[PDB]
C-alpha cells in the first residue's frame, strides 16, 4: 500500500442470438441461463 459471470455456450443454456452481430454485451446471447 460489476460481477463477471463465466458460463458455456451449451444449448439451450447459453447460445448466440440468430443476430448478435449488432448486438453487444449481455444482449448478445441468450438461453436457459442467460
Amino acid at each position: 500500500t460489476t460481477v463477471v459471470v463465466t458460463t458455456i455456450l451449451e444449448s439451450p443454456y447459453v447460445m448466440m442470438k440468430k443476430n448478435h452481430e449488432m448486438l453487444e454485451g449481455n444482449e448478445r446471447y441468450e438461453g436457459y441461463c442467460v
